[PDB]
Order: C-alpha cells, then structure tokens, then sequence
C-alpha cells in the first residue's frame, strides 16, 4: 500500500479568503505591525526640537519661561503640546506663524547670533517691560527689545546689519500697538509713527492700529511680529519713528528638508528609530501598520485594519483541484518533516515520508509571494502631520481629504490583496497535492489500483527499497508486470 | 447510466474577463448604482438651508429680496444657485468670503440675535439707505445700519456687546468707500476717518479708499464687509469717525463637523437619506456609483465606469479546467434547483436531480465573494464640492488634480478587480463541475464506461435507489461483480 | 503513436510572477515605456510659447532684453528656464506673480492691444528712462510708461479705457517706490501722492513708501507691479499724482482650459507629440512610463519602476496543471505555427503539426488580457509641474504628498498587477496543453495505450487520413475494433 498525503498540526491560526471566512491554516504570516515601545525617541541619530511647554514663538522671542529649554544645534523633528502654556505672554499675532513653524520643523544646524546689541541704541530707551512678562518685576521677551521715548524725545531708530555671518539667517521684528491715544503718547510721543523694515528683496511698512481692546494677560494692547529670511552677505534696513520692537537677535539656520512638528504630552527618552509616532517608535518590516494616522519618517502605511493576515501553510484538516479536503478527506497529524508526503503500509514498518522536493518547491513559491508583497512597498520620508490658522480651514479640509483618501485606497487594496492572495495560497497547495498524486498515477498505472483516499493497492511485493522508487520517481514498470487480475 | 450536468437558463446577461468579452451568464450582480430618487432630500434627518436665489452674503447682511427667506436653526447643508442674484444690492467685496461660507457650511444651531439696537446710536443717522437696496423707496442691508451725519456733526460713534448669549457668535460689519471726496462730506462731514474693530484676538482699523469706479447698480461707491467669531463672555468694540457699516444683529452658532454647498435649482421634498447628489438621493449597497461626481454625505466611490457587472452564476451555453463548455460540452435547460446535477436514464424514467451538497457550497462561497467586494469599501462622510475665490486659481487646480486622480485609481481598479473576479468565478464553476465528475467517476471505474459527453454508462441494472447511492456518495462497490465486458 | 507537446524556442526575455522570479518566456511584452526623443515638440499641432531667458514678467512688462522673443497668439504649455536672466530689469514685485503665471499657462488666442497710447498723456514727461534697463542711454519696459514731471508741474494724471475689444483683457500697472525724498522730488514734484485704479470689482488705492534700501541692478527704489483682468464693457480708471507706471498695451486673452510651465533649457525642435516631457517627447500606446515625473498633455501613467514586462507565451523549456514542465517534460523547438500541437510517427511520416483551434482561443485571450490592462486606463489630459512663492512652503509641500502619494499607489498596483498577471498567464497556457491532452485521450481510450511524456502508442493502423481525425476532432472509436491486446 502506497497513499498521498498532506501535513498537518495543533494550529487555530485562522485566514480569511475571497470565498470563505474563518479558515484555519497550517502556518500563517501577519503582515499588519501593531505594537510600539511607546518611547519618544530620537530620528536617525538626530534628536528632535523639545519645547516642553512654550510654544515656537515664545521660545524664539524669548519668553522667560521658555529659558530654561535646553537648545540642541541640530534636531529632526519638533515636540510641542497640542495646547502650549507659553507663547506670547505679551498679547499679539505672528504673521505667516505657520510658515514659520513649517520652516524651522527640521535644521542642520542653527544658531543664535547676538545682531543688533542693545546699548547702541543710544537716542532710546531700552528697558521697557510689562507685568505681563513678569519675571516679581515686569520683564519681557528676552530676545527682543522695546525701544520707547528717552525723556520726551523718540529721535528717528534708524540701524541696520550685513549679514556675514556666512548662513541663511533668520530675523524677527515686531510692531506695538497700544490702547489709545494718550498711552501712544508716553511711550511713543509722535502720532503719525511707522516702522520700516527692508532687504533686497523684503519691503515692508507698518503702522500702528490704535483701537480699544479687552485685556488679554491683563493687556489692552497687542503685538504684531513679523519675520524675515535675511540671505548672506545682504543687509536689513530698519527705520522707525515709533512703535517698533526690535530684535536683538538672530538665527543662522541651514536645511536639508522638511519635516514636522509632532503633538504629544511624551518626552525624549533616549533610543533610536526610523519611525516615529506619538504614542511611540516603530520597528517593522512589516508593508502595514494600524498604530496612528500621524507619524514622522520611513513608515509602513497606515491602514483602517486590524487583521492583515497571509496564509503560508495549507487549510489544515483534521478544493479547487478536488484534492485536499475532497478525494483525500483528511490530513496526517505524523508526518512533519514537510507539506505533502507519502504513507505505505507494507511487510517492513509504515510508515510516514516527506516529499522534500516537492514541499521545496512550495516553500519557495510561498516565501517568494509573501516577500512580493512585503518588499515591493515604497517608504519614504514622510510627515503627515500639518499645521493651519484658523482662517485656512478650507486648506486644512483638503488635507484631511487627501490623507483620507489614500487611506481608503490603502485599506482597500490590502484587505482585497490578502483575500485573492489567500484563495490562490490554498488552491496552490491543493494543485500541489493533485500532481503529487498524479504523478504516481500516471507511473504505477496497472501494478496498482485505485483505492479512494488517495491510496493505491499493489499488485506486487513492494518492499521499503521499492517504495523509494515511488517517492523518488524512478519506478520502472517492466520489472513488476505480474498479473493478479 | 448517469450523466454529470450543469444549470443553463434563458438568460442574456454578458459580463467581460480578463481572457473574454461579452460572456453570456447564468446569473449576475451589477455592484454599481446608477439610480437616484430625483429628489432633494435632507441628511439623516436634519435639513438644507435653501438660500433660494440669494447668496449667502446677501442672506447674512439682509439684502430685502431675501425677506421671505425662511431659516431653519440647525441645516446639514447648504443649497445656493450657481450664480445667486441677490447678494450685495449694494456693490462691494466681502473679505474671507469663502472662509465664511465654509464655516456655516454644516451648523448645530444658529440664532440671530439683536446685540446693537439701531436707535440707541443716538448721536447718529440711522435712516441711510441707497436706491440701490429699493424697496420703490430707498432701503439697506436689514441686518446693518448705515451710520451717517446729523446736522452738521458725526461725533466719534463708540459701542461694544458683550457676548453674554453662551453661545459662540458671528458678526459682520462694513466700511464704506464713497465715489468721490464732495459724496463723503455730505455723508460724514469729517474728512480723515477711521473704522476701529477690536476683540481678544481681532485688531482691525481700516481707512476709506476715495476714487473714480464705474457705476454698480447705479453705484460708483463700494462697502467692504468684514466679519469675526467673537468667543463666549468676550466683548467686541466699535470705533469710528465715519464709513462705519455697523452690525444690529449677530448671529449665536455651534458645530460639530463641516459640510458643503451643493450647487442645484432643486428644492428640499420631505424625504430621507445617507447621500444627496445635485441631481437626487441615493439609497444603496453598492460600493461604487456614476450618477454624479460632487456627493455630499455617506457615499459609494464615484467611477467613471458605466458598467461593473459581476458574474455569480456560470457560462450559459445552449474552460479553465475543460468541463464547462468543453468536455460536456452543454448546459441542461431543464434542471432547476441547482447549478450542477445529474441526469438518469433508467427503466423507472429520467432524470434531472439537483446536487444540493456541491450547489451550496457554491452559494457559499459566490455569496462571501460579492459581500467581500461590497462590504470591504469604506465609506465615511465628505463633501466633495468645494470654493475658490477668482485669486485661488492654483489652490483650485490642486483640488481638482487631486479629486481627478482618485478618479483614477479607483475606475483603474474596479474596473480590473471585476475583469479579474469574473475570470476566476467562471473557472470556480468549471471546477465544480469537474470535481462532481471526478467524484462519481472514482466511486465507480470498473463498474461503468466513460463515454465521452460528460456520461456513465453503467455494466449491469441500476434501479432508483442505486441512483440515490450514487448521488449521496454512499455507493458501494464490492456488491455489484458483473463485468459484461 | 501520436504525442501532445508545447512550443519552444530560443528566447531568453525574463518575467516574475508572484510565485518564481527569472522565470524564461516563450513570448514577452515590456508596458513600461522608457524612451524619448529628446525633443522638445508641439503638443497637438499647437506650439508653446518660448521665452528664451527672459521670465514671464519681463516678458509682459516688456523688457528691453526680450525685443527678439517671438511672440506667437495660440500656445498649449509655455518653456521657461529654471532661472531666467531677465525678468524686471529695475527691481520690483509682482503681486499675486504665481497666480498670473498660472493664467497664461494656456491661451486661446492671445493679443497685444494699444490701450493707453503715450502721446495722449500730454502734460506728463514719458520718456522717463532708467540706466537699470539701458539700450546704452537709459530706457525702461517698452510696455510700460513711466509718468514724470513736465517742467516744474505733474498736473493729475488721470485716464480711463473701456474694454470694447470683445475679449478679456489683462492689464498691469506699477507704482514706483523711489529711494529718498530728492529722487521723488526730480520725479514727480509733489509729496504725499497717490495711486488710484479701479474698475466695476476692482478697487485699489496705493500710497509709495520712500525709504533706504539695498541696491538691486543699482537702484534703491523698487517698482510693484499689479494686474487685473478687465472684462468686456467694462472700463479701468487711472488716477495718479505721481508714482504711476502705467500700461500702454492690454492683452485681449481667451481660454479653454488650462496648462503648465516646462522648466528646461532644451527649445522647439519642430516635431510632434501628445505627450511632453523636460527630456524629450514620449509617443506610445503603453499605460506606464518612468523617464521623468513633470510631464505635460495626454501621459502614460509615471511609476518608480523600471521594468513591466508582461508575459504573454508560456514558460519556455527546451506548474498548476501539471502538463508543461511537468508530466509532458519540455517543448518542442520545431513547431513554428502555433503554442500547442501534435506530433504523430507513421508508416508515411512525421510529424509536427500545430493545432489551430486551440491556438488561436490563446492568441485571443491573451490579446484581451493585454488590452484591458492597457486600454483601461485613463489618460485624460494633465500638467504636473507647479509654482508657488516661498511663503507657500507648506502648500507646495501639500502638493508634494499628493504627487508621491499616487506615484506610491500607481507602482505597487502597476507591479503586482503584472506578478499577479503572469502568474496566471503561464497557468493558462499550462491549463490549454493540459486539456488538449485529455481532449485526444478521451477521444481513444482503450483504442490507445498512455505512455508517458504526452504520448499515446496506438493499439492500430493510423495513416495521415486517421492522423487528421484525431487533430480535427473526429476520430472515431467504433471503426477501429483492432484489439492487438
């Protein structure tokens, strides 16, 4: 007795397929990563920007809070609160504010030049404060300096700066608008004021709004800044006859690229990544992962899953082709040296042995199809996460309309893809056991007859070294041709 | 004698394959809606706001011919002609305008409310009104007060509301642009006015632009609209010399997501659904849709297919593993209550019995492959629809590149995956078939001859219950021993 | 005998299916287009507009340095280079620049009209120059007027011009930002001027700013340019005291649609495509293609592979069913007019003779699979290439991940589509030898004896008049009661 068989185990792995549900397999491949280490760590060595509580502005104007920050020279990612505590304790806007943040969300390199020293504003006052910026004594923002009247007099400011410092340089500037008339005169004593700010290629004139206000931060009056890229070796005018909050220092930045900020409560703990969430770092190899929309790096994509499971091994029994749980109605527990074998009942032992050249092939085909996959995957560099005012909401609305729109297409694919994958995973193993058993079939022909389960009956004295002519396919025909039948 | 047969009908349905087109087909399932109920219906229970033939601007400053408007407070869209006729009777701008339709897109909620009464701007003109806004006498905006002289004097006009409503509250104001410097002193006597607008977070003073325009609606001069949310317990002020546009109303709001305008003639009819589309309602499964591509709610994807037809029953005559239209080489009218069976001539009669064990497992499994397709495709809530001001030429390019390309894909792939599923349905068939074959074949052999359409005929007598032997797969072989051969 | 075989012959063409990689094709078909022209053509008969180095603005204001431009009225996309020598020869801005370029990316019809000829402008200086843009006496943009004193007066200028040339004109003016208090002075005389435009929707006031700048081509002043399209019947009032740079010339515009700007230095090299690139021009049938991802008119889709090769013959030997490469060994080398076939010994001769039914039920398939993987596509017309100002980082960034976005989707589902495909092309063919050869042993039966590669030894006498039978389906078994057994 000679019979074709199929390999199975203790397995409850289960797959799902384009025609049926809840089909449990010999082995299995989940290709969907969900676990991080939940750390907040650093993006290819290089660490990210972490502003604790401040926010960009308040950390670049120079908030007394933010002084404590700890600025590294590099960082690749930025870290604030989906709701900072620390911006501008003096009330105001930043004008194009998410330009900005856009512009410094990655940095080679950046530094913090002192350009234009306090004390040579000699015709000024320097050391006006406000209880709002309250270090128990009114400060203010540290990097900036607001020039106000020195006795009764507010002679025209009137400096400027080439840039040598060799790199691209940063500049901030601000305007003041007080609450009414009379404060504009203490401070500022002219009416018609106006502050002039110029390069090559900015060109820009403000003056002052006075118009009454609630108080924010116990402040009627506002601050308006604004900010400029000053190339080398070009030089920025600032004239003013009133009003102006000048910077005292700037920034040398360089870039590579881009990249984003990332809104989290976490902090920097130490480790590295290539992959970046806000719940914690990814380490995969896996095409998908289901842990969060907004990740920063070489990620797999985000998929609206939570199953992506490939099925490798065969439908275990404890087809397509009619033979794997058709004409040979059950698989054998014993034999586990490979997919599909052989089993003889003879006058030595029986009898379980794998069909090792043909389990290869399998094992090839289907770790071939997995990584088909797997590494036909693109990931680049990416940021997901996007930064809009509040009177951008149609521009945000696009955004989220396209990062929802991928995130169908990719759902859809994948789910689609496992399921198709999975019907032709079974039925390759269901062809395969049907030309196992044919390609016996079509060589014993007469020395054996047709059982049922998937078994053939010898005509013949089939010894163990006989039966080594079958599961090697060698066995010749001439040699048995005794007839009983 | 017992044949092996297949289900054939009457049916003209043609699907396409990949390797085949226009295939006759047993039985199919178009997976794409192309059907709506030609009504304009409201959304989950909650109604449009029909501006009629007005703009939103006209409808919010109370343009007269927008009287019999009619405003329900809570609205999950927003229906306008393409080009309104009633907007500002009076020619001017609107700043943000597309911001602002965004915002009240969707809404909880929204009340106006009286927050500046017109006669308590005691020292002002209220009774400003232009033949441009006629009634056939003089009129204006309702919702706004065209402050003007009285006598000879327009003292600095000064008011302000607290927002005590708990609600969040829009507000709109203007400033006028006279045609001329003899227009403005009639109107304002003074001569270097201002309009001052202050909240927590706005800060706005605007100046009249006096110059030569051609006459809109009779009109050379031009009213710049302005607006603002202004937070709960937050106080707005007013402050002006002259060509103040001022507010009576505000407007209380609350939302939960956005919405869209949907651009149509059609008016609301008093029925129900997930999805609306300019040119009716549509109630469906199915994953896909070609009525129309600006949907707004839970929709199928738009294609730009106008035909998924997937098969479900088998090739209808009158494959891939040569049964089907191959080996037997034609379907049977007759039987009717499976899709594969048998066939007996036997001295009783004939013949036609169903194959119920095989016919389900084929429900089954063409059943989860449709559900599959379907119940995969993941449908949240979208507008679709968006608006650009005439500036916004290349925002609006990106949208449209944006929406063209998922176009695109998923067209490409619904088209592809019903080519594909077709091909692998029809071949899911052929197999069955040929796996009852093969199950009847190897349950005989000796006891019966191949003939060659798809029969056995049988080598000795084989009354009714030696068929229902046969077809339950309880037959047994060692009882019958006559070899006429 | 007579034997079922499968071509072969001396291809080495390579293809991967999901399952084995290099796998040897009989017959291949590359869809990824690779190859270009490198010239640069005319897309569908029309020509694009070629600015040489000078960029669109210097082109428009008329610059001196683009008097040889060629200025042609129809073009379907216009080439520019990636930095132009000559834009605005005195330094200035273009307001809303980005948004002007994308309208003139495409054009009717396009004329140059002479709206506010020079002379008429009487008590105004207008052969203003400048040494910024010398002939070598200063001259100055020859579309342009630079309005200055006549004598000790600038009286105020004022002109208007209603648009009754039957199209939409776009018209550009200037104000002219001066760098100190004298140069203002020998300029225009007067000292708080102004600059008044408007129309029936467009309304702007402008007041130059004096102030010290860098110089820019050696002037301090800078010039801001703005522009406006004047609709039908409608008229454009200027009105000045000094400062003004004024249009002579409008540009009658019409347009269907719209385009792209090509950056490249290549030019117009008289030929023709429907497809343009920055390398050279792509014509092809093909759905893919990677020579560069800027395209401009009716493009293949652009993936990130670089190799699509679609297999279309079977596997060459000189699978899924067992026959090629398995239970019928290899192919035959000498069967040269159809995939499948017979080869027959006989008394007469032998023997190769393909089979033309079955042949042809392949060539027709796989023609079909080929075509619906092609001509579903969707090659509507697009741009690609994009331009925003550099205070738009984040919306170009946008439009970045949108572009990598679908690039992402088109090459997975592109190179799984042919795995997948090829797969099933080569278990096709496998399929049709696999059932021609059970076609012929159905046919013989006991009339012939299973021998081994495909071959069956005949139990009779069969002449080239049997042998025909057999191959056209019509042997009879009955005749042939030889039972040599």
């Amino acid at each position: 007795q000679i019979c074709i068989g199929y390999h199975a185990n203790n397995s409850t792995e289960k797959v799902d397929t384009i025609l049926e549900r809840n089909v449990t397999v010999t082995h299995a491949k989940d290709i969907l990563e969900k676990t991080h280490n939940g750390k907040l760590c650093r993006l290819s060595g290089i660490p990210p920007l972490e502003l604790g509580d401040c926010s960009i502005a308040g950390w670049l104007l120079g908030n007394p809070e933010c002084d404590r920050l700890l600025s590294v020279p590099e960082w690749s990612y930025i870290v604030e609160k989906e709701n900072p505590t620390n911006g501008l304790c003096y009330p105001g806007s930043f004008n194009d504010y998410e330009e900005l943040k856009h512009l410094l969300t990655s940095v080679t390199h950046f530094e913090k030049i002192k350009i234009l020293p306090r004390d040579q504003w000699t015709q000024h006052t320097t050391t006006g404060g406000s209880r709002a910026c309250a270090v128990g004594n009114p400060s203010f923002f540290r990097n900036m300096v607001w020039l106000t009247k020195k006795g009764s007099n507010y002679p025209v400011a009137k400096r400027s700066y080439n840039n040598t410092s060799g790199e691209q340089m940063l500049i901030i500037w601000g305007i003041h608008y007080p609450n009414d008339d009379t404060e504009q005169r203490t401070l500022y004593q002219n009416v018609g004021t106006y502050v002039s700010v110029g390069t090559s290629t900015l060109n820009k004139r403000s003056i002052p709004e006075i118009a009454t206000r609630p108080k924010v931060n116990g402040q009627g009056g506002r601050m308006e800044f604004s900010w400029t890229l000053l190339e080398t070796w070009d030089v920025i005018n600032f004239e003013s006859t009133g009003n102006l909050i000048a910077p005292e220092y700037g920034f040398k930045i360089s870039k590579r690229g881009s990249s984003g900020i990332m809104k989290t409560e976490k902090t920097l703990e130490n480790c590295e990544t290539k992959c970046q969430t806000p719940l914690g770092a990814i380490n995969t190899t896996l095409p998908f992962h289901n842990i969060h929309p907004l990740t920063i790096g070489e990620c797999p994509k985000y998929v609206k899953s939570d199953r992506l499971v490939l099925a490798t091994g065969l439908r275990n029994v404890p087809g397509l082709f009619g033979a794997i749980a058709g004409f040979i109605e059950g698989g054998w527990q014993g034999m586990v040296d490979g997919w599909y074998g052989y089993h003889h009942s003879n006058d030595q032992g029986s009898g379980y042995a794998a069909d090792k050249e043909s389990t290869q092939k399998a094992f090839d085909g289907i770790t071939n199809k997995v990584n088909s996959v797997i590494a036909k995957m693109n990931t680049q560099f990416e940021a997901v996460g996007k930064e809009f005012s509040n009177l951008e909401r149609r521009l945000e609305n696009l955004n989220k309309k396209m990062e929802d729109g991928f995130l169908d297409v990719w759902t859809y694919n994948a789910e689609l893809l496992v399921l198709m994958e999975n019907e032709r995973t079974l039925d390759f193993h269901d062809s395969n056991v049907k030309n196992l058993y044919d390609k016996v079939r079509m060589q014993l022909r007469d020395n054996v007859k047709e059982l049922g389960n998937g078994c053939f009956e010898f005509y013949h004295k089939c010894d163990d070294e006989c039966m080594n002519s079958v599961k090697n396919g060698t066995y010749d025909y001439p040699k048995y041709e005794e007839e009983s039948k």
